[PDB]
């Protein structure tokens, strides 16, 4: 049964609620982004209207084979009427095609559902600026002050400089980047661009990337592994065993691997500056864990909410424990008292 925090009161609408069977009273199912915990349950046999972004709709059609007649893509930043209710989709600064949804209820209540997001001050000048929000359904993934990480731009700078140094010292080094879903494409695209290479990958991953409307993509990616010195592999293969095995396959073209694991936050964030990050090394293989996040830090989350001033907050992440819930409610009250709403 569908939980309360996936239902939008006063509507026929649910958000990211595909794993519950037919939800009683739901006339339209919204999907915020193409990540598995959110799309869980969709397939080619789904027969209810799905509302999402163009990019999310490309992935639904090509990867999950959802039939075209049930896919309803909406443009961003545009007032649209769905089953008699005004909605707007906003960029969520998460993975490609990820959105926030603004719902303008018939009784005058305004609701913002963030989906998954990385809050940014640029959101303070979207169509959110123009009106009041009564209820906020919030991505609270990192809602605790120990969760700090750098900007995405500093992390990319670290990775570009790292890769460029290694390969200029040894032109026979291979770079490998881990992946297990969409998002974080800047990591491997920025590295390949500094090295003057395309990024090589499996047919299944190339297909996924072809759905993302990324400009000039045919210039950046390829299925010909032999022609590329930046390879993508499944995240589970980013370990000494998996990389040794991969090095075997390259036919003595390479004699060293430098590999990157983009993670979210890890406890080495509580001690180490991005500048000071070092790899784990075994022989001719090194592995860097880099803190490339597509969710708000605690400070970024706080700034957004204190700007928005919602009347009520409903968390969508970390909802399963009482300790989590009590922690989050404490921070929301702090934020409200400090800012004065
Ligand atoms: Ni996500």
């Amino acid at each position: 049964t569908c939980p309360f925090y996936k239902k939008i009161p006063g509507t026929g609408f649910t958000v990211d609620a595909f794993q519950y069977g037919v939800v009683e009273g739901c006339t339209a199912y919204f999907l915020t982004h193409f990540h598995s915990d959110h799309y869980a349950g969709l397939s080619k046999h789904f027969t209810f209207p799905v509302y999402c972004s163009e990019i999310t709709g490309n992935l639904l059609k090509n990867k999950l084979h959802v039939q075209e007649q049930y896919i309803h893509p909406l443009p961003l930043d545009t007032e649209c009427i769905v089953n008699g209710v005004k909605v707007v989709l906003l960029d969520a600064n998460h993975c490609p095609g990820a959105v926030m949804i603004l719902f303008y209820l018939p009784n005058g209540t305004v609701i913002l559902h963030t989906g998954d997001f990385r809050a940014d001050p640029s959101m303070e000048r979207s169509l959110l600026a123009d009106q009041k929000v009564h209820m906020l359904y919030l991505d609270t993934t990192y809602c605790s002050p120990e969760y700090t990480f750098p900007s995405q731009q500093e992390v990319i700078r670290f990775a570009i400089n790292t890769a460029f140094e290694a390969v200029t010292l040894n032109p026979h080094a291979l770079v490998v980047c881990g992946t297990y879903s969409i998002g974080k494409e800047k990591v491997f695209l920025a590295i390949a661009d500094v090295l003057g290479s395309k990024v090589g990958m499996s047919q299944e991953k190339y297909k996924t990337l072809q759905c993302l409307n990324i400009p000039e993509i045919n210039s950046l990616i390829t299925t010909d592994m032999c022609s590329s010195l930046v390879h993508l592999l499944p995240m589970m293969q980013i370990n000494f065993k998996g990389l040794q095995s991969h090095l075997k396959k390259c036919g003595g073209k390479y004699n060293q691997i430098l590999a990157f694991r983009p993670t979210g936050w890890t406890h080495s964030n509580k001690f180490t500056r991005i500048a000071d990050v070092i790899p784990q090394t075994k022989g001719n293989i090194s592995i860097y864990g880099i803190p490339y996040s597509e969710h708000s830090s605690y400070l970024e989350m706080k700034r957004f909410v204190q700007w928005l001033k919602p009347q009520k907050i409903i968390p969508t992440v970390n909802v399963g424990t009482w300790k989590s819930r009590s922690t989050m409610e404490k921070y929301f009250r702090e934020w409200k008292l400090e800012a004065g709403y």
